[PDB]
């Protein structure tokens, strides 16, 4: 009757990830202090809460671009965006800051706590 | 410096999957017999050789519906989609054989083979 595939999840976002690399249906360009980073609006929004909101808002619903507050920078974001398609979160003593604050702006509490804990370790 | 989540991979489908519950930025529709089926391209591409096929497709990449062949059933194309967005596969004595011809129409062989398998096991 019911049978479940413990890998599935994981080829299901690997393969997303290829499709990021390609660019295939890349549906919005997130722009961070003019950097652009293109990606697919329901993947941020299954990892973001800010990205749940921003695209179940019908105004910005349609948006192919959003751009997230200057105070954000563009390479923590980068280590969140890498996040959000391969489960792996790059943290480094010198970008952990940078995460932490991205990461508390988009919503991800899961990320906001790894962060405190990478900082309060080593 | 890479750090594991487990458990990021099987979120992020569950959230993938209430997107689609709530019908949230659901680009295509997937039309077996007459039954409505509306879903996300990325996720259908991600799960079946099919699909990736026909979202590149010169001809077909834009439409909003996408009719599959009618010798498809609707029940066993409603438990591959359940199972994309699940990695739980519902099989029936009834339905296990329909399932299996769907999952080789879209190109998702380690199901067709899981199905073959529980087939042979009777």
């Amino acid at each position: 009757s019911q049978i479940q595939f413990t890998r599935h999840a994981s080829d299901v976002l690997l393969n997303l990830n290829r499709l990021r690399s390609r660019d295939i249906l890349t549906d919005v360009v997130i722009v961070v202090s003019r950097e652009q980073f293109r990606a697919h609006k329901t993947v941020l929004m299954a990892c973001s809460g800010l990205f749940y909101s921003i695209f179940t808002d019908q105004l910005k619903r349609n948006l192919s671009v959003i751009n997230l507050d200057p105070e954000i920078n563009p390479e923590g974001f980068n280590i969140l965006l890498d996040f959000m398609y391969t489960s792996r979160l790059n943290l480094r003593e010198g970008n952990i800051m940078a995460v932490m604050a991205t990461a508390m702006y988009l919503q991800m509490e899961h990320v906001v706590d790894t962060c405190r804990k990478f900082i309060k370790a080593s």
